[PDB]
């Protein structure tokens, strides 16, 4: 995953406590995990 937390086709997914946001950026919270 890129240094900014980029997730998706070529960077990878997010960490266990992290989730792919609607902007392709890894983050925590229900607003990032509960997409």
């Amino acid at each position: 995953s890129g240094p900014n937390g980029q997730c998706g086709p070529g960077w990878g997914g997010c960490r266990g406590g992290l989730c792919c946001s609607q902007y392709g950026y890894c983050g925590s919270g229900p607003k990032y995990c509960a997409h």
